[PDB]
């Protein structure tokens, strides 16, 4: 019944209650949790929650633009824009205004590929913490490039290079947007740097891209022409710089600085974007706020999520589990002891988690006192950040099974299992896999939990590939992760072996396989 | 109920009792210093107690900028933003356009370098001054360039200038923000200077460093690529400076007017910068306060501190001691007698203080009068510059120990120390320190405290380095702390010996190795 | 309770006492003089008793700008800036671009000079007045140029310029303030005069400083690089000023016309400094008070102060005598008879007094009424020059003694003297002043007192340097001021002796070497 912000919703609805329904409010009671209603916990004693330019009022009533992804309704999450640049197919050509000789490669992108490419595994894990640590870090703003038909041929010989004059670089490029929120006057600037040394930048003024890119959406409408760089004309290269392409190195193309602006409603109709702009809530949201990303194989996101400070007893903002934050930031469902997408489960378990040192630290640090030991009871806090990935593949031997092999010796009749059933053990575990099903020249890490209700059995695991190994594995009768890389190589080889073979009585559950990064092809 | 200035805050609390909580304001009664809440002193005869655009009040009750470092909503402490910048690498080019000879050299940049440049060392410290001075004093502003990969070669060989016609310089460089205040319109002029002689300046205006710099945030957010000063675009250089150059001297940048705007609540809903600047309160905040900077081998910070003006009772301004100063400035947890960070420690006997010239004197003058004869219990005065210095390797053989080896022939089952424990003594102490953990080409002084209630049980010590050499100490019965210094070279050479031999009776305590500065290397 | 101008301060306590306490004027009654309260008096039939715009009450309240020095917190005291600019490195290029022949010298300022560069000396001083004569008056504004890195070698060597074109000049300036007041909005415009002959004027904007200029602070913030002209641009010369500077002459500055703004704090938040302009102010200042400069060695400072119209009974006004109008526009303590600084001795027997024509007229005309013989006893006049020149060296055998070589046959076994002490004499008197610390082609006056109680008792004096010089001086009864001149020559020389010989009853006492000006120099 009382106010304090220039909000409708009372000081005592803004703590441990919150419904919002025909436009007033309402307190929650949990009767209609069924009817499409979500739990929203914000401020009171700040009108805005985070560093959105919304009032909580208007991001929790959907008087708001359209175009804003409906995940950042609740006030915990705002609409923070990113720009981001994909590289897909180049051509190298000897002249400056377009004969000569041209030669042309297509190219797969990599959005969450520098994140977890310094990411070292060890081979046990140690107490409760279930995750791994990065050496950099860095968010989907920046690409990396992967070159698929890449036959055994020097790019020096198709282009006839003798001293000192070198050719130059063309491309076409797609602006993807990995966030709940759009922008209108998009004017981006990006950097292609191989391994450090700047070659050249790019801005991509107004009128060539056009008035908007709505979240979700890149200007090349899904599968269309992609936009060349020739419509700020053409990017020049040395006698240096071929050979570290060629050998080792990958072009990165990375946005520096984004500006643009967007939409707030009017009293009469619709959008204005005159007098207002994205350049004063980037440190208004990023000081505030963590930042977690979720990869699956298909897609990416990224959502900013307003945490607590410890040293400041005052501050009275809405405290969060881990797992409450990503189920808030990114939208799922509460099944039975489980959070669920629309298709992929998401668990400590079933996907891989990657943190920074600091973030690693303060996890370690907090963990000692809690007497659970799962990675989801973890309280949040301010300035870290969290890398989920989605495995490509996954079995939890039960509804779900996407491998597009079948197992072998595989015995469904168990309950003692982390979640569900398990496989019985009694010989071999064998499975194969074409290789033209996985994507060549890669870094694969397979996941898997054992238990053993014996003093000292032991098991082994084969993986053949081209680096094919043997591995000993020793479990206990608590629950042990384990987790193998390997590399793969082109199509033209043979397949992928994964076998197992133990003394009949241990239990395997939760098995994954996902992929990491991309490795360096001689040429 | 009386007041005195146009703020919330009771005229009778404001001296020696300050508390907020929720929004209003209550006395201090000593009694919840452990539920986080603290106290802070302000001026009762002025609303703005320090030189920034905030009131006290609102300062302390966090009604400001969020992007503003937490520990700056201390009312004693203004903020004040100080832009740096500094080179990562080099390259020489002889073309304008951007063929020819080129050359590549990778550097580092340090911020504290010519302000520990003039600083000489001795065998004893005389009196109860535990501290040094320095020739000329400069803040972190500018930076110095060490370059390290750099084998045996002149710069004229891999160029080939014969008697006047000299190549062009080009640069990648950072800029970062060490300091609790942020900017909006960044405008920096920096001059890039070769001993002197200024090569040329660079204006970096809006489009290259972006709208925004958060405190603590370099311009590329955490780990990216360096920006190249290719987007006024190049600058010349002679055959004069080069040879200069090559022999002895390092290039310096320092910027010299830095303009921008700070940002505030209007009177209804967001932030605005436009009718701002932060160009009039510069000289209005350096003519109040003082100065003390800290440097960790990790970061760096410097605050202004407001003081009070011995030679003036009209000035009804609360006082300081230097401890208080630290704790009210930095943010550090208070232990029995032990100041605190999250892991570095620091105190009386555990880094290294340096002053000025006149500083020096006011503390010496002082000193005398103390009856305590440490250095932290004294009062504060305007205008006077200290500088702290956290040792990259320090033990005090206690609870904090980092060393990249292990001391030998330890008895620490001892209480007769400065704090706790102390090294007791009946052979030798011997340490063969690796180069492959310390940084090449550099300065650094190794620094104890000895004690021995004895008549005259010397001890000896012995430096094995490229510059070797062996001392005595004789010991007295007060405290005395001990100070040398050694050069190092590259890292292709032996370990570093450090070696100390008594009589079985001293007790060594605090021992500390740190850098100081940077020797010019024969090329 | 009676009340004249716009102050709340009422006319009684406006004359004999001024004391502030509590924002609340207060009586003078003579108890708490050593409580750091001082006495002041102001006009009563005007709101500004100074020129400054403030008035008396708001500049002795300290509710003013925080950066003006607390020297002007007396109503007596004008708060007036003062640019000055100054030259510390010469470059001649052949070339309007940047390659060519370049020579670069360092060269230092001297900007109380060309004030008393026409001053000249007599054997003996003539009743009381113990000042000096010079022939032209120049404030701080101008400053002069002198080369010390230069060897025998003509400036046409380094440049052969045969019959008709000669190079372009560049040159390393810095600025600075001596005043009581800071300007933000500073508008340079000097003028570099050479021998009558104006050579270029320098309008350096606004961009090349910015807004800020600091009492006593130089735009390069202590030790940092000398700003080049080279960020309107190049300045030539011709083959009939360039054999000039060889011989005789120097090259001058002087500043002609500058502009700013003062700040004012408004009613509610910060200051504003843009509806303002000191050009409204400057003829209210400079048409009333008088000048008083002081000259260390370290720093210069010039302050004016208003003073009483003696043919003017109607203008109720101030008066005040010279020691009195000293220590108020500087800030003095009182020692018994004396004036003293923190370390610096100031009086009538200590420093040098140089006086303009009109001024010393006047004096001398003041000084035949006086019963006193002291030179601090005279009332003010507006319109008169005091130019107050501290020696680099001075000792009278008391707390103070400073020259860093000893004498010989010190005899403090005295109690006749002006203040404490007198040196006894017996025989020879020797000091041998060495080369390290003389500054080079520098002119020095060394002055002393004497007494001796017999009726012809003479003593003789030798002055050996490169240019000796031998004199016999006759004392009197009471005390006498003698005072001697000579110049230096370069490094290679040998080190300066001074000599002076009596019979063994004579008594010397205050010896003063000062600086004068520069010699030319013969290239
Ligand atoms: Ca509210
Ligand atoms: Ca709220
Ligand atoms: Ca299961
Ligand atoms: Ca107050
Ligand atoms: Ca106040
Ligand atoms: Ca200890
Ligand atoms: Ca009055
Ligand atoms: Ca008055
Ligand atoms: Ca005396």
């Amino acid at each position: 019944d009382l106010d304090t912000d220039n909000d409708n919703i009372p000081d005592s609805y803004e703590r441990n209650g919150y419904t919002i329904k025909d436009l007033i409010a309402v307190k929650w009671e949990d009767s209609f949790a069924e009817q499409g209603y979500k739990k929203y916990v914000s401020n009171y004693l700040e009108s805005n929650t985070a560093g959105d330019p919304y009032t909580d009022y208007e991001k929790a009533s959907g008087s708001f633009d359209k175009a804003i992804k409906t995940e950042a309704r609740d006030p915990l999450v705002a609409a923070y824009p990113i720009v981001g640049v994909g590289m897909e197919k180049l051509i190298i050509s000897t002249n400056e205004h377009a004969q000569g000789k041209t030669v042309s490669r297509a190219t797969t992108n990599s959005k969450t590929e520098s994140n977890t490419a310094g990411v070292s595994v060890n081979v046990g894990y140690q107490n409760g913490f279930t995750a791994n640590v990065t050496t950099n870090y860095s968010h989907t703003t920046d690409n990396s490039t992967a070159v698929q038909d890449s036959n055994g041929e020097s790019w020096n010989t198709g282009l006839s290079i003798n001293k000192g004059e070198s050719a130059y670089i063309n491309a076409n490029v797609r602006y993807y947007n990995t966030g709940t929120a759009p922008m209108y006057k998009v004017t981006p600037t990006t950097n292609l740097v191989l391994d450090g040394d700047t070659l050249s930048t790019i801005k991509a003024q107004e009128n060539q891209i056009g008035n908007n890119l709505s979240p979700g959406d890149t200007y090349p409408k899904k599968g269309l022409s992609p936009l060349a760089l020739n419509t700020s004309r053409l990017i020049p290269i040395n006698y240096d710089q071929l050979k570290k392409l060629d050998a080792g190195k990958q072009i990165k193309l990375e946005t520096t600085q984004v500006s643009g602006n967007f939409g707030t409603k009017n009293s009469s109709g619709q959008i204005v974007t005159e007098g207002n702009s994205w350049s004063d809530y980037i440190s208004q949201i990023d000081s505030i706020s963590a930042s977690i990303i979720l990869d699956t194989e298909n897609e990416s996101y990224e959502r900013r999520v307003t945490a607590k400070n410890l040293q400041d007893p005052e501050d009275k903002t809405p405290e969060l589990t881990i797992g409450e934050a990503i189920e808030k930031a990114f939208g799922a469902t509460k099944k039975d002891g489980l959070l669920y997408f629309n298709d992929i489960p998401i668990d400590e378990s079933c996907v891989e988690l990657i943190f920074d040192d600091n973030t690693a630290n303060k996890i370690k640090d907090s963990l000692k006192t809690l007497s659970d030991k799962k990675i989801y009871n973890v309280k949040l806090e301010r300035g870290m950040n969290i890398l989920i990935k989605t495995p490509t593949y996954f079995t939890n031997f039960d509804d779900y099974n996407n491998y597009p092999s079948t197992w072998s010796n595989v015995n469904t009749t168990n309950q003692d299992g982390l979640q569900g059933s398990a496989n019985k053990l009694n010989g071999e575990t064998k499975i194969k896999i074409p290789m033209s099903e996985l994507k060549p020249y890669k870094r694969y890490v397979f996941s898997g939990y054992s238990k053993d209700p014996l003093t000292s059995n032991s098991i082994i695991v084969k993986i053949k590939a081209k680096e094919e190994k043997t591995d000993y594995l020793v479990p206990e009768q608590g629950y042990t992760k384990f987790s193998y890389e390997f590399e793969t190589t082109e199509k033209d080889s043979s397949n992928i072996e994964i076998t197992l073979i133990g003394s009949g009585t241990t239990y395997l559950d939760n098995l994954s396989i996902t992929e990491l990064n991309s490795t360096p092809e001689i040429l």
